[PDB]
């Protein structure tokens, strides 16, 4: 793709592939999650990167604290979907990355996503409050005035997610990441947690409904040799409360909510 | 992409994506396997298919992969453009064969090649049958009439007999289950998943010091969504060779068998 005229956002067109679609002949939420990740890497690369030299000398990385995705229409196999992405500062809390999905032919907004990222030491794993020198190097690539994919007053991207109480209504136990679930740094990518969360949704709901919204809170990183339990309870359109936790000790790694519409 | 000038093969260029590369910053064998599958689907679509013919749909017949063989010389890096050319051929009444050539779009050098053998089967009864004369004429108008082989060699490793891994296996990955992302548009476990499952029993040490040069996979039975697989490996060998076996966790029913060849980095 390419940066837009002002250089304050990035655009890319993707053609949906045969292996990227589900039983309805449209792209899966995991293909969409992969495309958002891909368009965000190319934006970081096109502006010289998403770690800066200040963060490299300090062993600092950006970790996803929260992801929220709303899809109105899923692209079909062979369709061209255009994605626009941009970053923003959230004071000393961290950074935010937003996405808008469109039909390349009609120009209609077919989806949108927002994610909150926090600073962390690659080694000690502790969340740092973002300094001042780090703002003076990534604000020259962010829009100065606020630009939100979910601007709405009191929207569902900033909702407090409760913890799923036992017993869960539904569950998928013994989930292990394989080598294909790890990225170039050998860490389990954030798209795998989405797939793991959806594994505990009954095949009946999947066959009769379409996923409209998903909000995912990341608490702990899952390692390659870890085993995950996926838990779901209907809270309702169909709404679900979700929880990913380690098979052994029951250590919480993720919590979220999904919203499904009838087909 | 597009069909070549003669309409007897299809070409497509792919840019390698960030989530498609491994720890070495180059495409995984599963990304390559996905790209071959994708370029084969667009070739079938470009010549009027949906890869079943009108006689095949009339009789509930499908093409199933009996064998896959892939040899990679150089793996494309993240951001590289890899061009893939594919074509089909009739193998008498046995079935069909699909071949692939992988190239660097910039230098034009062959960086890999693959071959697969497909057999005819009833979708419902799962009974493999010989290709009839009517089906053969419907797909011979889209195939090169003279032989065109990605592995023409008189002693190639794509027609090798694979033995069955004897117990105890040297290495193993137990309790592998396919998720919804492992199933295709027809709800069947995608062929690429078996490749990932076969490689799960290779020690992380071999993966970190070697690169996969060759893989040959024999498909015996289809794995269902609610099935559980056991992946088994034994070293048979600068080059490291392995014998592989996928089997059902329960009864020990064979679903796959294969061999891999790895070279030092
Ligand atoms: O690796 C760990 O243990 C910490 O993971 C986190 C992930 C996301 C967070 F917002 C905070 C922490
Ligand atoms: O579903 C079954 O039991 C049969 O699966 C096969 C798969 C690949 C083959 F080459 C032959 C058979």
């Amino acid at each position: 793709g390419s940066l837009t005229e002002d250089g304050l956002s990035y655009k890319e067109k993707f053609v949906v592939r045969s292996y990227e679609v589900g039983s309805n002949k449209t792209a899966t939420v995991e293909t969409i999650a992969n495309l958002l990740q891909e368009v965000g890497c190319n934006h970081a690369q096109s502006v010289g990167f998403a770690t800066t030299t200040t963060m490299r000398k300090l062993h600092l990385i950006w970790v996803t604290a929260r992801m929220h995705i709303e899809i109105y229409k899923y692209p079909a196999w062979g369709d061209v979907v255009e994605i626009e992405t941009w970053c923003q500062s959230e004071g000393r809390i961290g950074t935010r990355r937003d996405w808008i999905l469109k039909d390349s032919v009609t120009g209609e907004v077919t989806g949108r996503a927002t994610s909150k990222w926090v600073m962390m030491n690659q080694d000690t794993r502790r969340l740092q409050k973002v300094s001042d020198d780090v703002r003076d190097e990534y604000l020259v690539f962010c829009p100065q005035e606020p630009r939100l994919a979910f601007p709405e007053e009191n929207n569902r991207s900033l909702k407090k997610i409760p913890k799923l109480e036992d017993p869960a209504q539904y569950s998928m136990i013994g989930l292990k990441p394989r080598r294909a679930d790890l990225d170039m740094n050998q860490h389990v990518n954030n798209v795998t947690y989405i797939g793991w969360v959806l594994e505990s949704i009954p095949q009946e709901i999947v066959d009769t409904h379409e996923l409209q919204v998903i909000t995912l809170d990341y608490r702990r990183e899952c390692q390659q040799d870890d085993v995950v339990d996926s838990l779901t309870t209907t809270t309702s359109d169909s709404q679900f409360l979700h929880l990913l936790r380690l098979s052994g000790d029951g250590q919480e790694i993720n919590r979220g909510t999904t919203l499904w519409r009838k087909k």
